[PDB]
């Protein structure tokens, strides 16, 4: 079969392809979230920019996984990409909750693939995830949790005021 | 008649003169809105600056239309410029609603003139509007809609606080 | 009434609004003169540029008056802007004569408002006109008189030659 | 409904959403083509880079369409993204033929949407496609046709030699 | 037939080839006008330079049309280029009148090809002409009309003096 | 007749006009060759660029001849420009052979005009050709001969491979 493949199981190869799909689905979800916040009747630029950046970031993750698949002699296989779970995303709070849920699911998938790699004595795979994904993911979830907490603190009798202030004073815009 | 005029109908020539009037009326309306927000008892600099800029922008549009009238061999004809519809403009929300109404009317006038040009097989006219007015107008209306949405989100028990915060954190001032 | 208004009569406030109208009418007249000289069958760029600049200059004068109205606690009130006195402006000589007539009328209006301010013991108003309008106006009328004299000297059996040479050698173009 | 929507038909809105799907599907197809050419048993870097760039370019096209949908007051709706038509793409020639087929299909979709816009008297839509998509698409198809011709000229008894030389001397690598 | 041709009619292809011929004929006419004004017994450098530049400009137009023909998959076909209508071009006025006549004929040909493109639902063709030819042509005809008017104003008892002054003070030389 | 003409025969004047025609015909032939090699089904950029440059170079030669005609007091006379000998130009080899044939014909025409000048004791004419045309022409024919030899060496069982390699490694492209 492959002239380069070594210590690279069919199980890991398949799970890498599945993880690419999950990252591209996440990218697609973030594209939808970003354009929702760009609507004239939502109009929260800082939220749009936050999710738009994550769409690019998740696509980059898929690209890195696909590059690694080839470096190890595996074969990239693509599947249909499921549309995002929602067409409208509600409030900034609703969206940030959905994002944390998505990220925890991606994180569990990274942890599951790491555990498979460990079980299969594939240290290149384990290091790859540890070096390029696990800490990036922990840092992103921490940031979303921080944001969630600030959004929640700003919700009261005055939800619109809080939603505006969060977008203007925490999120990057211009 | 003209040594240069070619494929330039009397109907388009007249409609161009009418459109100049509409743009200058819009400029005048924006001058009034700007100075209203500069009043010591209104005092919203960011709103003043927003409308003052649009007054200049609409005058520029009229200048471009008049330059084109001459480039095509038509004759600029000016009519009286009607005073703005109001002497006092209410809240930022009231003003931004009035501006969107004005812009939609200008947009319909651009679309009507484009349709006349198309019907008269005048592609220079059509391209002129498409290249210098149609997208500029769509972009401006999108921005006003975004602003309207943010102003509306900030209205509640605390309308003054919201009006101040919008002017300070969304609109350009200094 | 106003939290800032002091020593600012209703008569001066009204006369300031009237003077804004006169300056905007003058701006409009200069816009018409400029585009007339831009016609393919007139084609005197230096004359077009001269009047176009005056259109901007007169609008600036109206802006300064409106800013002052607000600084004093008065209320800007806009009226319809009458179309210019002519649709076609004749020769450079005819146009420059019309401009001097317009400027003398604006000057008389400045002098009349100054006299009202003096009579009402409003030195801020008097100084405002003296510092930003009276000398600017005298300088502009002197320049137009100089131009008129040169245009007249160039009129003879060869009026077209003189009109061309004045536009090329006295007026700014490029 | 929308505070900004004007002259924007439901038919165009739906067709824009469909066109976004087509552009994202094209991006996905190009991602697959690129990683196929990055395989250790294919190893044609210049071809990988060509298709990888087109994946980014087609995603950019979808982003521009989605931005426009919002600028016009329409609502972005996403659908499932179908996996590419092939898992393996054959030779450079096979791939370049598949790309031209894909591009002609995207081009027909642009032309169809332009015709709908024209029929609906939507000049903003027509100009948008003309200014940002029609010529870009014609230029890309011309380049692929040029490439196809050069690949074909290099096919003979020595197909591998030709495939290597095309990748090294025509396509960008490093 | 062509691997790239799409939505490109035989009628448009033929009309593009005809238009190339017209632009090259115009270039040739301008070459002749330029060298006539370079004669020692004509000696009007500014007029020579004006027409020489237009010869280059019209050739550039033909080059752009030929590039587009290829981008669309059509086939460039060249025909004999007819010599200019005159061997001697008379006065600057005679020449500028001939140039405006030539330009109006080229403009009508552009408008005719645009109308054919519109009728054939070929928006790439329509946009190409609108973006690279229609406004350039309107601007050039406006300039020639301006020149004609100035030349005419300078004709009187003293035609030679006027012809010299126009060449020295309006046209670019050095 | 001419105030400047001296030692400039009617025979040389006529032959100069004929030579201008030949150079412009050559320019036209090179324009056709260049656009043929730009076809999507030919696609040899380096060959297109080679012939496109020669089209410009031959037009420059005609311009220099026309400038000289005027410097000597002769009168430029233009004739119809015959279309190129072919609509399709075959292979790079076929085209380069046609170009050498064209250049040898231009060279013979230069030599014939030089011999006429010598016979008529017109040393300005002789020097003009020697200084600006004879060596340029010898250098160009040497380059085409070098190219012909390299194209011929690359023709064998693998003509397409050779044609590609010549265009990529000898001719300038980018
Ligand atoms: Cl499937
Ligand atoms: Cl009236
Ligand atoms: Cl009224
Ligand atoms: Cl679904
Ligand atoms: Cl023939
Ligand atoms: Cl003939």
């Amino acid at each position: 079969s492959s002239q380069i493949r070594q210590n690279y199981s069919t199980e890991v190869e398949a799970a890498v392809n599945r993880l690419v799909n999950l990252y591209l689905r996440a990218s697609y979800t973030y594209l939808s979230l970003g354009f929702y916040f760009d609507r004239d009747d939502v109009a929260l630029e800082g939220v749009c920019h936050f999710f738009r950046f994550l769409a690019f970031f998740k696509a980059f993750g898929a690209f890195r996984l696909l590059k690694m698949q080839n470096q190890r002699g595996g074969r990239a296989l693509f599947q249909d990409l499921q549309k995002p779970s929602q067409d409208e995303w509600g409030t900034t709070l609703d969206a940030m909750k959905a994002a944390i849920v998505l990220e925890k699911s991606l994180n569990q998938a990274l942890l599951d693939l790491h555990a498979l790699g460990s079980a299969q004595a594939d240290p290149h795979l384990c290091d790859f995830l540890e070096s390029h994904f696990l800490d990036e993911e922990v840092k992103l979830i921490k940031k979303m949790g921080d944001h969630l907490t600030n959004i929640q603190r700003l919700v009261g009798s005055q939800a619109g005021l809080g939603e505006y202030l969060f977008e203007r004073l925490t999120l990057k815009h211009d």
